[PDB]
């Protein structure tokens, strides 16, 4: 068995291979989008894994998406994840803060002044997103058609990646995940279905990978290199973004960029819930030859396939989301082969502390 043995993960070490999965939960408060005490008895619940990745969290208020998710962009943020942090590293865990920009995949009753969201393209998601109605209840609702950003606002957008990694840093987190997946902002520029722009940022797949290639040089230079991650869905179709006719070669350029960086990990988000088609064997070693940091695989692992990819050297650790919600100690329940708890889907998002921190530990 390999699972129950240590990593280096950029700057920090995880002591085994099963790490929790980036999970939206939409428990926060509001107004602020503030991280809670209960958020924090959660996080310290799932300590022993090998790194806990935070739910995505927005970079600025712009980034916001979903009601109930944090941010991590104001003083009463901070102050709170800071509380989280800790309590996750007085149980000798390490976690990463997902950060994103959800652009398209938002409403406009959410944003600053309720204007309309910011994507690369002026084109509807065509999908949902999560609001709150007046009883605080989470609520599907069509998400609203966005703006496309003007060439003149894209610095900004990098500029505030910059900002959240650097209050990440001081919030205590290990590391931060870019989030440039499952049909969020930076997907949305990396993707054609999504992406229309004539200019710099659009066309090619060079010019659709710029954005996020200018966000991971400049959160390197805020603070290292080894502390920065980044979660792709490059295979696939996710909240109606596909990764175009040539995704395979598109994901390749982007992996050899990201690999000139020297940054800390890979996270691949291998298909959406509804399923896509796996991963070949042969794609997943021209992954792995192009990029000499860590791999993460995701997508309804199984310890087993797990095992199996990283014995045969094509991963090196494995994210779970939903076991993770529902099993706390899923590190110990995994060495010892235990059951599982049953999971109860119908609370993962919104709510309070019932499916959310009482799933027992063994
Ligand atoms: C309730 C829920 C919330 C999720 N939130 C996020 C998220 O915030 N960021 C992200 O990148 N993926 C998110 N995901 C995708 C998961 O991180 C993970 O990749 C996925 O659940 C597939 O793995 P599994 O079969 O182990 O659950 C979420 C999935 C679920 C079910």
């Amino acid at each position: 068995e390999k699972l129950f043995t240590p990593l280096k993960v950029g700057a920090v070490t995880a002591p085994n291979r099963v790490f929790m999965a980036p999970l939206t939960r939409l428990r926060s408060i509001e107004p602020g989008d503030i991280p809670t005490p209960l958020m924090g008895e959660y996080y310290r619940q799932r300590a022993s894994a090998g790194l806990i990745i935070s739910e995505a969290t927005q970079i600025s208020a712009q980034a916001k998406g979903y009601a109930g998710a944090p941010g991590l962009h104001s003083p009463e943020q901070i102050a709170a994840w800071k509380k989280i942090t800790a309590g996750v590293h007085a149980e000798d865990g390490r976690i990463a803060v997902q950060l994103w920009h959800t652009g398209r995949a938002s409403h406009s009753s959410i944003q600053p002044g309720g204007q309309a969201p910011v994507s690369a393209s002026a084109l509807n998601a065509n999908t949902r997103t999560s609001l709150r109605d007046e009883n605080g209840n989470a609520i599907r609702v069509d998400t609203t058609t966005p703006r496309a950003l003007e060439l003149d606002e894209i610095p900004g957008i990098v500029n505030d990646f910059r900002q959240a990694v650097a209050n990440a840093r001081e919030a205590g987190f290990d590391l931060v995940e870019l989030h440039s997946a499952h049909g969020y902002l930076l997907h949305q520029f990396l993707s054609p279905s999504s992406n229309q722009r004539t200019d710099q940022y659009g066309g090619s797949v060079e010019n659709r990978a710029r954005l996020v290639l200018e966000v991971v040089d400049a959160v390197c230079n805020e603070w290292s290199a080894d502390r920065i991650g980044i979660r792709v869905s490059p295979i696939g179709t996710f909240q109606n973004v596909d990764n175009g006719p040539n995704e395979e070669a598109d994901a390749l350029y982007l992996i050899e960029e990201l690999a000139k960086r020297g940054i800390a990990y890979l996270h691949m988000s291998e298909t959406d819930l509804a399923g896509g088609k796996p991963y070949s064997e042969a794609f997943r070693q021209k992954v792995r030859e192009r990029f000499h940091g860590v791999i993460i695989g995701a997508g309804a692992y199984t310890a087993e396939k797990a095992e199996d990819l990283i014995g045969k050297g094509l991963i090196d650790a494995v994210a779970f989301g939903r076991d993770y919600i529902a099993n706390p100690d899923l590190v110990a329940r995994l060495q010892k082969k235990a059951e599982l708890n049953p999971q109860r889907p119908e609370s993962f998002y919104g709510g309070g502390a019932e499916g959310y921190t009482d799933y027992p530990s063994l």
